[PDB]
């Protein structure tokens, strides 16, 4: 019987949780729905999206993320075309009206989300709704939760403390390649900087002695790393996976980019030869991040 | 939603510390990293807790002091709350109330002797109150029903695991956070992802042994389980020899913050590979958020 937790939330209003318009996740009803729109939306998290049409308070359909099932990209189908196919019903809520009132209005009619309105008699003639956001039911339940009783812990927040055309042409790779250098992160020129750079133009001697040699080892299995490589001249040995695998890998071939966005491969990387290589720390990264949003603005 | 059982967190899956724990430097970054209000404390086996930690008692501690453990659970002392298995949830929301208490440690019998089943949050128990009696109709899935009109228009399994493993934990597109390990490992077993290649010997250039064209749209990812490939990367033409897990198209599938690679990719013998459409990932990505979890 829920009705006893019912019991200690008629006294909260939508006001608490109310999560503003300003930072609600919407979508204009005139959006092109190709990879990138469907992807983003599908990663999003959110089953329930509102559509609104001009303004971004003009509220006029709702979108379930099934909605988007079967849809290809090629198409380029607006969303306006998806919503005005289903017929999903909008919830609405008042600016004051009570919790109790909200979590029987998510049960009637299914659903997790409710468009927060307010009457606005401030003028004269007949009044309107001005909506100012939406309710969604994990911010009721976080309220339930930390004032049913509460506990001092806010401490989250605790802390606790080689040839220059064969780099440009490495440049063009990662650039048109990998994400984390895609020039929407690092500007091509501050790329090109990087990769220039001596720390980062890194090169190996093989001991043929102790072939073995620990050095000889760019990438060791489930130990911690800091690092991005990409092999620019020579050859390695890479073990992959539990089983252990043996590949040999040459010129071209990138390891570890999980290390720039603790972080331990799933494999191991081996020197068979003398190395000509880029080796990018995360630290590299985020001041090669810090240079290109100062650049751009 | 009936009981404690039905909703509490086993043993197995909860973070905890040691007794006789240092408070060294990776405990600290741990504990934070894990975001938990509440820790657990255990005498000698994880089953036997003795000590609760609050996050509360743990900021300001000095990660150069090397405290033990022991000194800051022993000044704050913080009482411990046990319940059974089998009481109802309207009971266990009472307890959690007028206690003080934020969890408790849950008690089945393995009968004989009181196991300790896992910990149920007050978290967990108002979430699935006021969560199993409100539904939302976009979570169900009734797309199996057609409403526009219709038009008429293999491998061992053990180096699979690994690919998909590997693919896991080193490419990000297919993220357990963006496609869970059972879709991913659905979708290697597909007979139009994983798929092969034949080598025409006689027209060495066939169209068909182009995986990649540089500078010509395509719209999939490729990695090579077995055979051989010639890579020629930028306009310069860099000609490289490239063998098994060597993944392609990387691109194609990651959304940023009509893709044509920086190189092509030629056949040099039989390949078996995996082909990832877009569609086929925008339909793994749903697969995935269908399962809650």
């Amino acid at each position: 019987y829920s009705d006893l937790s019912k019991g200690v939330l008629r006294c909260r209003t939508v006001e608490d949780v109310l999560t503003p318009l300003e930072d609600c996740f919407m979508l204009d009803a005139s959006t092109v729905l190709d990879f990138g729109v469907l992807a983003s939306i599908m990663q999003s998290g959110h089953t329930r999206i509102p559509v609104y049409e001009e303004e971004r308070s003009n509220i006029v359909d709702m979108l379930y993320l099934k909605d988007l099932a079967f849809v290809d990209p090629e198409d380029c189908t607006p969303l306006s075309t998806i919503t005005r196919f289903y017929n999903h019903p909008l919830h609405f809520v008042f600016n004051d009206t009570k919790l109790d009132a909200v979590l029987e209005e998510f049960k009637r009619g299914k659903s997790h989300l409710a468009i927060v309105q307010k009457v606005n008699n401030e003028g004269e003639g007949d009044p309107f709704y001005e909506v100012l956001g939406l309710v969604t039911l994990e911010d009721v339940i976080e309220e339930i939760i930390r004032s049913e009783i509460l506990d001092e812990s806010e401490d989250y927040r605790d802390t606790v403390v080689i040839s220059p055309q064969l780099l440009l042409a490495t440049q063009r790779f990662l650039s048109r390649e990998v994400d984390v250098f895609s020039p929407l992160r690092i500007s091509e020129k501050v790329l090109l900087h990087l990769l220039k750079h001596p720390s980062v133009n890194q090169e190996v001697r093989f001991d043929e002695s102790n072939r073995l040699a620990t050095h000889h080892y760019l990438y060791q299995r489930s130990q911690p790393v800091d690092y991005f490589i990409l092999i620019l001249q020579g050859r390695v040995e890479v073990e992959i996976g539990k089983e252990g695998l043996k590949f040999e890998n040459g010129a071209f071939t990138y390891y570890g980019v999980s290390a720039l966005t603790a972080y331990c491969p799933d494999y191991t990387v081996r020197a068979l030869s003398d190395l000509q290589l880029i080796k990018v720390t995360r630290l590299q990264y985020l001041n090669a991040l810090l240079a290109t949003r100062a650049q751009n603005l």
